[PDB]
Order: structure tokens, then C-alpha cells, then sequence
């Protein structure tokens, strides 16, 4: 997706605060802090559920072929996951 003022491919930022959406990863402006619009798009509305339930959260590959894709997973945090993986 891409913001409205600028037709520019959004940044996934996640949400670095305190509350019940701690972690939740949202599309975002990808110009500097300056000339940001305002946009902001929840990300997880189409993402996967893992095992317990809940939207998964993605993840992106950091050398080999399959460099560069992104996939999903549980989260919770390593001691609680549950097991779920799926490729984008
Ligand atoms: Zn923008
Ligand atoms: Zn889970």
C-alpha cells in the first residue's frame, strides 16, 4: 500500500508503546519525520491466525535464495508461542 498525499510504498513501523497493541505492526508514511503525512493503515487486517487464535505477526528473512520474503508467526513472545508458520 502506499500513502495518498505521496503515491510512496508505506514503511511497516510497530507500534513501541504501552497498551493492549504493543507490537502491532501498522503501514506508515515512508518519507523522513518531516513531510510525513499522516497516514497510518492497520497491517494484520488480512495476516493469518496462528494456533491460539490471534492475528500473526510478520516477519521478513535476514543470505540465501529465499532472502527477502517475509513470513508469519505467533506474537507472543519465544516462551509462549505457539508453532504456527506460513509463507507470505
Ligand atoms: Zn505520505
Ligand atoms: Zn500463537
Amino acid at each position: 500500500p502506499r500513502c495518498s498525499k505521496h503515491n510512496r510504498l508505506c514503511i511497516l513501523r510497530v507500534v513501541g508503546k504501552d497498551g493492549e497493541n504493543k507490537g502491532r505492526q501498522f503501514y506508515a508514511c515512508p518519507l523522513p519525520r518531516e513531510a510525513q503525512c499522516g497516514f497510518f493503515e492497520w497491517a494484520d487486517l488480512s495476516f493469518p491466525f496462528c494456533n491460539h487464535g490471534k492475528r500473526s505477526t510478520m516477519k521478513t528473512v535476514l543470505i540465501g535464495p529465499n532472502n527477502g520474503k517475509n513470513f508469519f508467526v505467533c506474537p507472543l513472545g519465544k516462551e509462549k508461542q505457539c508453532n504456527f508458520f506460513q509463507w507470505a
